[PDB]
């Protein structure tokens, strides 16, 4: 069982280095998880200076592990199956008539904390478009992910379309391709179809000097 180890609650660290049309950066988050109740609190600073990318742009790249999966549902949680050795998350992210982010992700146990380790690549943006040039407001529209098994990978995929908000009106797309598959040897628990709804929102610390944010989520699975 990994299940056993998402019982209480546990610590996470986040780290993501980037690099977007070149602009380098590099962001380390941390914060804590309980899959019982489904809840995350996390906190993320750019280590670099002013993040160059809109920081709702990132929520989805910055631990599905954490969901709540229902007792019904415990058969289908693919991803706390994975651990401890944990899993790769790799995606793309197409902006709408902007650019793209390819990023790769280890998700694993690191002694006792939950880490979220990520190399980010992003081209081909434009430099006064909605995402280099800051146009999306400081907020989220969160959107279900359609969870499909990849038995090939022998692990999961999915394709879910996030909508940022953009200053004065306006909606951003962003086309998010997802496969993840196990960094262990182990057997794993290859799901039915099934959803993940979560829930997510954006604040400020105001002690906080440098570039961050503060994220809150409920997420939880659902059948059918």
């Amino acid at each position: 069982k990994g299940e056993e180890l998402f019982t209480g609650v546990v610590p996470i660290l986040v780290e993501l280095d980037g690099d977007v049309n070149g602009h380098k950066f590099s962001v380390s988050g941390e914060g804590e998880g309980d899959a019982t109740y489904g809840k995350l609190t996390l906190k993320f600073i750019c280590t670099t200076g002013k993040l160059p990318v809109p920081w709702p742009t990132l929520v989805t790249t910055l631990v599905q592990c954490f969901s709540r999966y229902p007792d019904h549902m415990k058969r289908h949680d693919f991803f706390k199956s994975a651990m401890p050795e944990g899993y790769v998350q790799e995606r793309t992210i197409f902006f709408k008539d902007d650019g793209n982010y390819k990023t790769r992700a280890e998700v694993k146990f690191e002694g006792d904390t939950l880490v979220n380790r990520i190399e980010l690549k992003g081209i081909d943006f434009k430099e006064d478009g909605n995402i280099l040039g800051h146009k999306l407001e400081y907020n989220y529209n969160d959107h279900q992910v359609y969870i499909m098994a990849d038995k090939q990978k022998n692990g999961i995929k999915a394709n879910f379309k996030i909508r940022h908000n953009i200053e004065d009106g306006g909606v951003q797309l962003a086309d998010h391709y997802q496969q993840n598959t196990p960094i262990g040897d182990g057997p794993v628990l290859l799901p039915d179809n099934h959803y993940l709804f979560t829930e997510s929102t954006l604040s400020k610390d105001p002690n906080e000097k440098r570039d961050h944010m503060v994220l809150l989520e409920d997420v939880t699975a659902a059948g059918i």
